[PDB]
């Protein structure tokens, strides 16, 4: 008598009431008991949408108490009922929790508020897809008292399933990775096959448009560079750690608290010092001359690059020979062998690297690398050794990577901000038991571990299992998990990666720079379209389009440089490179989603940043001159 019907007509009024779930299925390790359920009631005949109904009353408990009642008019002749339970804490994870079918055809003799059941008959989930488990039984009840199979794929293809949890086909006739259903009939003629050389041919240019930075007693300690101040002044000031010194750091102890210049991070000065520091010392060949054929371009490279005795050879100049080609030599015949031998290198067919979790254009070392490849070491020893050949000649490698793996590559700590861009689900688990105590999941220091088709239990520390959280040591049950998670299962690949690095470039020239600072060393640093950012940018929570606060921001972004406008944009969107599309195709964790401001903090406080949603939390601001400086803090304090 509430309402929710809306069919009318000759139909009989049936209530429907679900009861609770027990012992719900899960795979998250934590459980991420977070779900809803979806009643569609339709028919039987042509399962058209009929009634839709969504109640979400439990969160964070795996058995919900879902003592939900629902009346609606329709008839029992050909009608049926679907129970869709699904989590809301599952992204990037197959979340459908279960499906139940209900049939209205057994109507046994039901009389609601004129009767005593307490039946609750339970049903068992039943599985929808080959990529979904279940596990549990749904209690229901039923009153009604008044009257008067994959699709194939063209061969060659096949779909796999990331560590993350998405799903991505991959095909071996042409050895090529994608995210969207497999193609229909090939039939490539001429177009087809041009849609492929069109996207090499767009791409190439891309390349050629981002620029490096150059081109827009003895040793110190790492993160400490010299400065040149005005009337002929040397000053030694250190990058870890906003500290500017005027004596030399080494030895000169009793020489300190000067009056030194305020704390500045310049870029363009820190790559002219590294670059002014390292050297090729002693001697070497002057023409390191190596011969490649195009189709197999990371094969043979490997089978050269990596057979080298030493690595001082690599030193030398570069000079490449490609089949059929008579071209000059003049230092672009070898640009367009790095980003040749980059594209091919970074493909997640090979296992080496997958995409990321915060976005889909990303990539990162796979976990999961031993299953795939049984040498991952050499490979990994090979992109070292052309990564560090790249930083070398001052070329520029088309590979990008998120936060954590340059934080890794500096030797640096991870913490739950770094591994919000490998995995999405676990960030929040963790940050919801940071926030709020965990006595509510009931946790313990156990860990379930699937192999080889059979279920296992190991423990972070001895005597783990025997061990439930509380209060006062979350601290270090988070760290453990990260380290579980990311640290510990990409140590060793990632300790490959940076001996065949460092095996060619010093290690502690390194350290200068800051985990938002290699990714542009590396990959050159971009150009980004400032119009067209503008007009693809959402605004919410009263921040009007024509708002003084978005006013004054759009002209601060206007008015910073290239490389602090790079860097605001690596900051909130996590990556420093926009889709070659435009900016409509800035994708986010659970999907596409623009650049948004928000309306958040006190008037007082630095703006946050979220790369999962690509959002920028800015507190409101008086006057232009706050905006910008408090703008500008939050981007050279990008951490």
């Amino acid at each position: 008598v509430y309402g929710l019907s809306e069919d009318e007509g000759e139909s009989r009024i049936l209530r429907v009431k679900v009861v609770s779930g027990i012992d719900l299925a899960k795979k998250d390790i934590f459980g991420a008991s977070d779900p809803y359920v979806k009643l569609s009631l339709y028919v039987a005949d042509e399962n058209r949408e009929l009634a839709l109904v969504q109640t979400k009353t439990i969160k964070k408990t795996l058995n919900p108490k879902w003592n939900e009642e629902f009346y609606f008019r329709v008839n029992p002749s050909n009608h049926r009922l679907l129970f869709e339970v699904f989590d809301e804490n599952r992204l990037t994870r197959d979340d459908f929790l279960g499906q139940v079918d209900v049939p209205l055809s057994h109507l046994p003799t039901e009389d609601p508020t004129m009767e005593r059941p307490y039946t609750f008959k339970d049903f068992l989930l039943r599985p929808r897809s080959h990529k979904s488990r279940v596990k549990g039984f749904l209690r229901l009840k039923m009153a009604y008292m008044p009257k008067n199979p994959p699709p194939p794929l063209p061969p060659g293809w096949e779909e796999k399933v990331d560590n993350l949890g998405r799903t991505y086909y991959v095909n071996h006739n042409n050895r090529t990775t994608q995210w969207h259903r497999p193609s229909l009939m090939d039939v490539s003629s001429e177009s087809d096959n041009n849609i492929r050389q069109i996207n090499q041919e767009a791409a190439h240019r891309r390349f050629r448009s981002r620029r490096h930075i150059s081109e827009d007693l003895g040793p110190l300690p790492p993160g400490w560079e010299e400065r040149i101040h005005l009337d002929g002044r040397t000053f030694y000031i250190d990058h870890n750690s906003k500290i500017t010194q005027w004596e030399d750091p080494r030895l000169q102890n009793p020489a300190i608290t000067g009056p030194a210049v305020p704390y500045s991070r310049e870029f363009k000065q820190k790559y002219d010092y590294f670059r002014k520091k390292l050297k090729k010392p002693a001697d070497i060949p002057n023409r390191f001359e190596m011969k490649l054929h195009r189709n197999n371009i990371f094969e043979e490279s490997y089978r050269r690059i990596m057979s080298v005795k030493r690595p001082d050879v690599l030193k030398a100049r570069l000079w490449i020979e490609f089949e059929s080609e008579k071209g000059l030599d003049y230092g672009g015949v070898a640009r367009e062998w790095f980003f040749l031998l980059s594209k091919e290198m970074f493909n997640p067919y090979y296992g080496l690297f997958e995409y990321s979790a915060t976005d889909n254009y990303t990539l990162q070392i796979n976990p999961n690398s031993g299953l795939c490849n049984e040498d991952h070491l050499s490979y990994f020893t090979f992109i070292g050794r052309v990564a560090g050949l790249a930083v070398f000649h001052g070329k520029l490698l088309d590979g990008f990577f998120i936060r954590p793996f340059y934080k890794m590559m500096l030797g640096k700590q991870i913490t739950l901000n770094d591994m919000e861009s490998v995995d999405s689900e676990y960030y929040n688990s963790l940050k919801w038991i940071l926030e709020n105590d965990p006595t509510e999941l009931d946790l313990m220091f156990c860990i379930d571990e699937e192999n080889f088709g059979q279920t296992y239990q190991v423990d972070l520390k001895p005597n783990g299992s025997e061990i439930m959280v509380t209060n006062e040591n979350k601290r270090e049950y988070i760290d453990l998990v990260i380290q579980w998670r990311f640290v510990n299962r990409v140590q060793k690949q990632m300790n490959a990666f940076l001996e065949g690095f460092t095996e060619l470039l010093p290690i502690d020239l390194i350290k200068i720079f800051d985990e938002n600072e290699l990714e542009l060393l590396m990959c050159g640093l971009g150009d980004v379209d400032v119009n067209d950012w503008r007009q693809h940018s959402i605004y919410k929570n009263g921040y009007c389009p024509n708002h003084p606060v978005i006013q004054w921001f759009w002209k601060a972004v206007l008015l910073m440089d290239a490389e602090k406008r790079i860097r605001l944009l690596q900051f909130v969107t996590g990556t420093s490179r926009v889709p070659m599309n435009g900016f409509a195709e800035l994708y986010g964790s659970n999907g596409p989603q623009l650049f948004t401001i928000e309306q958040w903090g006190s008037p007082e406080k630095l703006p946050r940043a979220h790369t999962c949603f690509n959002r920028l939390d800015l507190p409101p601001y008086e006057t232009f001159e706050d905006l910008r400086e408090k703008l500008l803090m939050a981007v050279e304090n990008a951490q």
